[PDB]
């Protein structure tokens, strides 16, 4: 099952619900520039290893390319060249100034100390060095990468660069102290948040009072269920991790189930409430239901007993496209993955164009501008899905793909 093949066989199934041209098609079915460098840092214990770093920019027509770093000993080019298609279309159905791009390292960081994931994140830079830029590439954190890494490639990079321009802003991510932006930490959930008001009003709920059933409990999951509880006042009813969820119809509170897992490593057994497990979890009577974890998790084994009215896949592909039928035929809406998680993507954005500005702004103003953005965003999906009449992730396959296409057209790139 190749990444990268799944990821164009998406790309095909939208051009057939859209008028675009077959050497469009074909040039957006290829990322513009593949670069496959050799990381060597020096080991601890004094020796030399080298290790393989990738980093793929899809397409750049609407801006300069944008998308994450992944550590993972599991990291493959196919899935860094899918990852950046999906970055691609992720910036344009929100509607930024940017391409699609990302990177990866071949590594397990777990096993290297700080001194050597320093060295790493260094070497990285200056291998990649002559395809990134503020204005070129901006990778952000991703699996395994956090602000800590983003900062030491921001200052490889301005020492490379010799302080000549923006180097804030040649990566996304940062720590507060070193051109970070504000609201960040919470920037996927409140995102995913605003996506799920927006569908309620489309569906004509209001959701205060309602539940919410929320997989995975990571800081996606947890800031879900949290922002949920807080905004828009619903019970959030069932939790889960990577062991087993949790279910209380008086409602859990969040942070006492975080400060749970905390302290014992995972949700199972909280006080007052029934421990169930996933699967059984992914079917309760929930207005909302938001599943924020591992992929491939509704099938057609299940699809049919789901009866949330709105699902929010803030994960990535949590949804078959066999599910999203029968979801379809249900009468749910799903928001879809990388439409509802557009948050991160987002945020990314907005400190970007804080670095380069060189004014940064507050809380309240990237709320704000967060929410205007999602609120857009998730409009033009769902009119598309109207007038159309195609699944809500084709309408948003349309969006971002359309987008992408005029763009070419514009720069003289396709000629039809
Ligand atoms: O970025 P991000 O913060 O959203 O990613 P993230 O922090 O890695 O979120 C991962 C979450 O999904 C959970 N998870 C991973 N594999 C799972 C599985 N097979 N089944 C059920 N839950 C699973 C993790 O549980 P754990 O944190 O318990 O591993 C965690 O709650
Ligand atoms: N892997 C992240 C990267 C986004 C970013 O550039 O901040 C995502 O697309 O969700
Ligand atoms: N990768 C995350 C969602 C996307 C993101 O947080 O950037 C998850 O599966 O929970």
């Amino acid at each position: 099952i190749d990444p990268f093949e799944m990821a164009v066989k998406q790309l095909e199934r939208a051009a057939q619900y859209m008028d675009i041209s077959e050497e469009a098609l074909e040039w957006l079915k290829k990322p513009m520039r593949i670069v496959e460098v050799s990381v060597p840092i020096e080991m601890d214990d004094g020796s030399v290893k080298v290790f393989t770093g990738f980093r793929v920019q899809h397409n750049w027509a609407r801006g300069p390319t944008k998308g994450g770093i992944r550590w993972h000993p599991a990291e493959t080019l196919s899935t860094v060249k899918a990852l950046a298609t999906w970055m691609t279309w992720k910036v344009a159905v929100v509607d930024l100034p940017y391409g699609g791009g990302k990177g990866g390292i071949i590594v397990n960081p777990k096993e290297l100390s700080e001194r050597e994931q320093e060295r790493l994140a260094r070497a990285y830079i200056r291998a990649v060095y002559d395809v990134i830029g503020p204005w070129t590439d901006i990778p952000a954190p991703d699996v395994y990468t956090n602000p800590k890494i983003m900062g030491w490639m921001m200052d490889e990079y301005e020492t490379i660069m010799r302080r000549k321009g923006p180097a804030f802003g040649v990566i996304t991510g940062k720590p507060l102290s070193i051109g970070g932006s504000l609201g960040r930490g919470t920037a996927t959930a409140q995102g995913a948040i605003f996506t799920i008001r927006e569908a309620a009003k489309a569906l004509g709920i209001d959701l205060k009072g309602k539940k919410i059933a929320v997989q995975g409990y990571g800081n996606a999951g947890y800031y879900t269920a949290k922002l949920a509880k807080e905004q828009l006042g619903m019970t959030v009813v069932a939790v889960s991790d990577s062991r087993g969820g949790i279910y209380n119809p008086d409602g859990l509170d969040p942070d006492e189930v975080l400060k749970w897992k905390r302290e014992h490593g995972s949700v199972k057994d909280f006080p007052g409430a029934t421990n169930i497990t996933n699967e059984e979890l992914l079917e309760l009577e929930v207005d909302v239901l938001a599943p924020a974890a591992i992929e491939e998790v509704i099938t057609e084994k299940n699809a049919d007993n789901i009866k949330a009215k709105i699902v929010a896949e803030v994960a990535n592909g949590p949804v078959t496209p066999e599910a999203d039928d029968i979801l379809r035929e249900k009468g749910i809406l799903q928001i879809p993955d990388f439409l509802c998680n557009a948050g991160g993507v987002t945020v990314s954005y907005f400190e970007w164009v804080q670095n380069i500005n060189g004014y940064y702004w507050t809380e309240e103003e990237v709320r704000e501008k967060l929410d205007k953005k999602m609120t857009k965003a998730f409009w033009e999906v769902y009119n598309t899905h109207k007038d159309k009449n195609i699944h809500m992730r084709d309408a948003a396959y349309v969006v971002a793909v359309s987008r992408v296409y005029q763009a070419m057209k514009d720069r003289g790139w396709v000629k039809k």
